[PDB]
């Protein structure tokens, strides 16, 4: 019993964690068979970050200005590729500790752990959520750009963010491994606002079904809602708008807990009019939305 | 900036950890040198844990009724000992993974990092703290015990808890790795109440310093208070009373933010007795008192 925010363990991707230098700019990079990934940003100074042709200041580069050590050896770097965001340096060894691994670009909702790197150095991790705004409600100084998001399905690292900026309101953006970023963002120093940071409506779910498995159930109620209704409810508080898909996913957790998808939404619905009323779930004072449906029967089944 | 419930990243721990079977039951172990560490109720069926004599329990179990797997290889156990409420299994092989590692008791208000691990194989990582009434707010299931609680000094692996118990309330008890229980608990399913779980007064105030340097701030307030005075207020909301050693402790937050510990004393006073009014701090809706003045630093500074 009892539920924790809960990242995968670290370990595969510790042993992938390098230093890439360029010039004076020294950031964190993934060492994945004989190619090593970084952010293109690299190559800029903070000068460069305020409007950088990257294409231009790439060409000034060769193989031998890229330093990349991991531990206390250097690696030699025998060709460099720019992938959108993100260049690709191919070295001559490969990394003995890759372990298997895919690329995937996650939706809006999805969680992954984050290990935090600086000077390619992990210092910790932490679990994290792609928001509906495409930005993540990090903890990253400066040197912790080019670490990164994965998640883990038994052996398998599936990485699905490298991080990149902290928009000035202090939440982070970065790409997949692919170099595309997650929403609008750009590798500039320019106005980036983000969107509206809505709920994770299915996340919410998912951890209230979590709390009454693990004993929480003061917030149970005698009422029931429709998906229309229920939504109206949504919107007013700016929650993510709930589908059949949502349901769906939630149909494990409702007939682990006997408690009718429609019949929790309810409980949520009344938890938004009426607050928590200086009560708990879970340990937590506000409606936690970092928890995927996957996640709660996950943790709540202790896969490995 | 950012600040995040943060994890030493566990690639150091993952490659200590072992599968232990005696008869029926299977739990997790720690391979440190040639010496495998579990709980001493691996001996016991559900049935012995009702009042088990380890001692005479001990007695039928033979080096060779000890079954360590390491991944998909078998450990050959050359010796076993009872250390407290811990075996000791020493294997005719040394872990090569062997980090640098101590064996540390914590204190109470101390924090560290979990590896929960079913079959010996992790399954996720979360930071907890050693509760003031010796328990620690976890999430385990059946086959989670002999996971252990550890810090990391840059390389060295201070492991401080294996995990043992979980309450009636839900709630874990657990030793240090010398099988000595943190607080009054014994490894027997007995009657087992926790006491006033007190709220951590010091790792509350570290974690508003972090409010601060992370920019909320609108908790700050005109007002200061004394020790003595707060300390009245503290006890009042069942808060462990603030000592000399507490505000040295915070001292270099303080340098740092330039706010005295007991102006942010004053802070935490008018939050307690006037509560959030709906509002958060570090997207939290309550005052979180597991992070330590010296977890602040780390994450504020980036310590790898
Ligand atoms: C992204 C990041 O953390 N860094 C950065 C800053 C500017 C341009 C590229 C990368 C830091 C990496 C090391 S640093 O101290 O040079 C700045
Ligand atoms: C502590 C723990 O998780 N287990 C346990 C239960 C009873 C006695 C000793 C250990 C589980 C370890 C594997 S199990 O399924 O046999 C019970």
């Amino acid at each position: 019993s009892g539920f924790r925010k809960m990242a995968f363990p670290s370990g595969k991707v510790e042993g992938c964690m390098v230093q890439v230098t360029c010039g004076t700019t020294t950031l964190n990079g993934l060492w994945l068979d004989d190619v090593v990934y970084c952010p293109r940003h690299v190559i800029c100074t903070s000068e460069d970050m305020l409007n950088p042709n990257y294409e231009d200041l790439l060409i000034r580069k060769s193989n031998h200005n890229f330093l990349v050590q991991a531990g206390n050896v250097q690696l030699r770097v025998i060709g460099h590729s720019m992938q959108n965001c993100v260049l690709k340096l191919k070295v001559d060894t490969a990394n003995p500790k890759t372990p298997k691994y895919k690329f995937v670009r996650i939706q809006p909702g999805q969680t992954f752990s984050v290990l935090a790197c600086y000077n390619g150095s992990p210092s910790g991790v932490y679990q994290c959520a792609m928001r509906p705004n495409f930005t993540i409600k990090g903890s990253f100084l400066n040197g912790s750009c080019g670490s990164v998001g994965f998640n883990i399905d038994y052996d398998c690292v599936s990485f699905c963010y490298m991080h990149h900026m902290e928009l000035p309101t202090g939440v982070h953006a970065g790409t997949d491994l692919e170099g595309n970023f997650y929403g609008p963002f750009v590798d500039r120093q320019t106005a980036q606002a983000a969107g509206t940071d809505t709920t994770i409506t299915v996340n919410v779910l998912a951890w209230l079904y979590a709390a009454v498995i693990n004993g929480d159930r003061w917030f149970l109620n005698r009422f029931t809602t429709t998906l229309n209704d229920f939504n109206l409810v949504a919107m007013k508080y700016n929650y993510e708008p709930l589908t059949q898909d949502h349901v769906d996913i939630l149909g494990p957790l409702s007939a682990q807990t006997g408690i009718a998808v429609l019949d929790m939404c309810a409980s949520l619905k009344e938890l938004l009019q009426n607050g928590m009323n200086g009560r708990t779930i879970l340990g937590s004072a506000l409606l936690e939305d970092e928890f995927t449906p996957f996640d709660v029967v996950r943790q709540c089944s202790g896969v490995t």
